[PDB]
């Protein structure tokens, strides 16, 4: 481990936040230490800063220009000076605090200069705010009350609906209310939208929400909106799939086989069409070794940065210095973004660490590594998950201490291959000794099993049904792991092929219900 001093010299870095973090829980870092370390934060969110906090309390931020504005309280409010009262009144706390004799002195005080803030006073002097600005159609209003609070929910008319999709906050609402199933008025409204107001995740989104209330033509009307509409082929792709499954137009399935993008609706698709198995790349590098030492999580810091900076020109440098056996992941994750990401890698490194698992277990395992690491092998999560099979430190100590016994355990061990491998397949067995479906099992091994078990206790997720499991899949309540299944399911299915154990994307999809 590193001092805190020589951590102060590394560059900023998700690595260096890590090696503080380890100093920080173990109480290593004084008050004195602690004094300038903000400024050697790369990133100062979540438990680093509140652990920091400990430390040191942050007080800021009041813009001085406004510091006097926060002298005053509800109950002195007709004091201050106009600017003040206004900046006050950004708070709907605020405003739900004040009297409701003074929500209608200030009502009056803005309704010619700032009468966004008067159909919020007086909205807050009636029992149900949301339908007074609901019968305005003040828009910015609506989604002001909504991050309030989620609990109003009221009909809304198809003028009123057709307006929302212009406000930023748009895309994040419709996506929480549909995937937590919540607010059934604003849900059921947001049927009226017209295609042409929508585009790209919130089109899709309003498909979803269509087929829930079993409005098929209006679905197919939302997700032709988003194929058409959405910068990337995968999720092109995903909203193509609904527009077949729906309506069965066969240019829609040829156009999804014939996809550049290989995700689990490209392969299903060229399943379902006898299409060919797509082409994945073989790497195979001559020279063993360079000077990149693979175990320096700090090197991988500074490497990624330059890779991910480094023009047209400068990636054909790079990979030719990582064209070795010894560097394949960052070789593979070069070409990934030189080729435009438009080659398919499916690297298999360390496997003399799976050989002699059942090649079904070898690319589950390979499966989760592609997506958690690229499997490189020194990865910080921003959470600081580590290493190619991204296990949390909680989880990793519990194996490498509790269940294994492993001598001088530390949770850096989690960056060698050899121990990535073995505690991947420890947890991938618990998880599928349960769960079964490799889906399943992806969504368990990111979200966590108790969530995996909660929603499929669900009466309304993973069984029969018209349009089953893939309905399900697209309501599996966060989002993180909704989008790491697919992923992961599509790897599965390419790493099965490339180890001659091929299975149908079509049994997966049965064994789901
Ligand atoms: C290194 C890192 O941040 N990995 C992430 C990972 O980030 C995706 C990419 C894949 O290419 C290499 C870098 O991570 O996302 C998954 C969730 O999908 C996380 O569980 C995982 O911890």
């Amino acid at each position: 481990q590193y001092s805190i001093e020589k951590l102060k010299k590394e560059e900023n870095s998700l690595a260096k936040d890590y090696y503080i973090y380890r100093l920080l829980e173990k109480n290593k870092i004084s008050k004195k230490d602690a004094q300038d370390l903000n400024s050697h934060i790369f990133r100062y969110i979540g438990k680093i800063k509140s652990e920091l906090e400990k430390i040191i309390p942050l007080k800021p931020y009041i813009n001085p220009k406004y510091a006097k504005c926060y002298t005053y309280t509800a109950n002195t409010i007709l004091d201050a000076n106009l600017t003040c009262q206004s900046v006050r009144l950004n708070s709907l706390v605020f405003i739900a605090s004040l009297n409701s004799k003074d929500r209608t002195t200030l009502a009056q005080t803005f309704k010619n200069q700032r009468p966004d803030l008067t159909n919020l006073l007086l909205a807050f002097n009636t029992s149900d705010p949301m339908s007074y600005i609901v019968q305005k159609e003040d828009i910015n209003g609506f989604f002001k009350l909504y991050n309030y609070s989620k609990k109003y929910d009221l009909d809304l008319n198809t003028s009123l609906v057709n307006k929302l999709p212009n406000h930023i906050g748009f895309k994040d609402f419709a996506q929480n209310i549909i995937i937590k199933k919540e607010n059934p008025k604003f849900r059921h409204s947001m049927l009226e939208i017209n295609p042409e107001n929508v585009s790209e995740d919130s089109a899709f989104y309003l498909g979803v929400n269509a087929l829930t209330y079993d409005k098929t033509e209006l679905a197919y009307d939302f997700f032709k909106k988003a194929a058409q509409s959405f910068k990337s082929q995968s999720n092109k792709d995903n909203a193509i799939f609904w527009m077949w499954l729906i309506k069965n137009n066969e240019e829609d399935l040829k156009t999804l086989s014939q996809s550049s993008s290989l995700n689990i609706y490209s392969l299903y698709a060229k399943e379902l069409t006898n299409t060919p198995f797509p082409k994945i790349e073989s790497l195979n590098p001559s020279k063993k070794k360079n000077n990149f030492n693979m175990q320096d999580p700090f090197a991988w810091q500074k490497i990624n940065k330059q890779i991910r900076d480094a023009n047209a020109s400068q990636l054909d440098v790079l990979a030719k210095e990582f064209d070795t056996q010894e560097t394949l992941p960052i070789y593979a994750y070069i070409l990934e973004r030189k080729n435009n990401f438009k080659k398919h890698y499916f690297i298999m490194p360390y496997y003399d660490n799976i050989k002699d698992y059942n090649k079904t277990r070898q690319a589950l395992i390979l499966a989760i590594a592609r997506q958690e690491s690229r499997f490189i092998p020194t990865a910080i999560s921003v959470s600081y998950a580590l290493g190619m099979m991204q296990f949390m430190p909680f989880l990793a100590n519990h194996i490498g201490e509790k269940e294994l016994k492993i001598p001088n355990f530390d949770q850096d061990f989690m960056f060698k291959p050899e121990i990535a491998y073995y505690f991947g397949n420890y947890h991938l067995n618990y998880l599928e000794s349960r769960l079964k479906s490799p889906l399943f099992v992806a969504y368990a091994y990111n979200g966590g099993i108790g969530f995996t078990n909660r929603m499929l206790a669900r009466n309304d997720m993973f069984k029969t049904g018209k349009f089953e499991p893939f309905l399900s899949m697209e309501l599996v309540p966060y989002q993180e792991s909704r989008i790491y299944g697919k992923k992961v399911l599509a790897n599965y299915i390419v790493y099965r092929h490339l180890l001659n154990d091929s299975i149908k994307i079509s049994d997966i999809f049965e064994n789901l219900i």
